[PDB]
């Protein structure tokens, strides 16, 4: 019923949401069995259309800069943790620069009988044998896969799940990127890195192809779905 999704533009990334929220409104799950609330994590004043919707949450949160912007997604997702339980049955993320092109059903809802929990193959690495795989390879970090481990390579810019599953793995994540910055430890592709473990210990309910990450510029053996706008 209600779908939970969380962005976050902060700094100039405030120009990706109008087109990202605007096609979302086209395409991503509409069907009137659906209700989508829009989680928008940033430090700009407004947003788009924030005045006629009462779906779109301006959630106010400063610029953090890079890597932080990204690391600390999950650090960022859970200070309205309590309201996303209340408001939400699922939680999905978008990399701000996302672009629906295509019509979203509900095929991508992981079953209740699952772990039920959805990542999606990275573009580059699709094609790629697992030595290629640019996990994190230090034992150092918690975000640390053994060479010729795992299954995919997943990416950072789209996950969700059955809200109380989401939001275990934006907890245990969090605390993960935590440890290591007790130990000074920066995982080398930072969230991305750490949801690559976690779906290692979890194999993902569903796992989506690279035509719902499909680049633009980029040509590929498949119809994209949602596309990756280029800055
Ligand atoms: C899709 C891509 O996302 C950002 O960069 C990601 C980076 O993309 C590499 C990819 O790893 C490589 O195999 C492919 O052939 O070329 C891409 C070069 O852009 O991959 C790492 C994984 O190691 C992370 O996922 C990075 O976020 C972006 O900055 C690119 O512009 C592009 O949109």
């Amino acid at each position: 019923m209600r779908i939970g999704i969380l962005y976050i533009c902060t700094g100039k990334y405030d120009i990706f949401w109008k087109d990202f929220y605007l096609s979302a409104e086209r395409y991503f799950m509409q069907d009137q069995s659906f209700i989508i609330e829009y989680y928008v994590f940033t430090d700009s004043p407004k947003l788009y259309d924030e005045e006629n919707n009462k779906h779109i949450h301006r959630i106010k949160q400063k610029n953090l800069g890079w890597p932080d912007n990204t690391l600390k997604r999950f650090h960022i997702f859970l200070r309205i943790k309590e309201q996303l339980e209340r408001e939400t049955d699922y939680l999905f993320f978008f990399n701000a620069n996302l672009l629906f092109t295509s019509p979203i059903g509900k095929e991508i809802l992981p079953p209740s009988d699952s772990n039920g929990l959805l990542g999606t193959m990275h573009p580059g690495f699709y094609n790629k044998p697992n030595s290629e795989f640019t996990y994190e390879r230090r034992d150092a970090s918690t975000a640390y896969i053994p060479e010729g481990e795992g299954r995919y390579y997943y990416a950072g810019g789209l996950s969700g799940g059955c809200t109380k599953a989401y939001l275990k793995l934006c907890t245990t994540i969090c605390s993960w990127v935590d440890r290591d910055a007790t130990n000074h430890i920066i995982p080398i592709w930072h969230d991305e890195s750490l949801i690559n473990k976690y779906f290692l210990d979890n194999p993902p309910a569903i796992t989506l192809s690279p035509a719902y990450l499909y680049p633009e510029g980029w040509l590929l053996p498949f119809e994209p779905i949602i596309l990756i706008r280029d800055k």
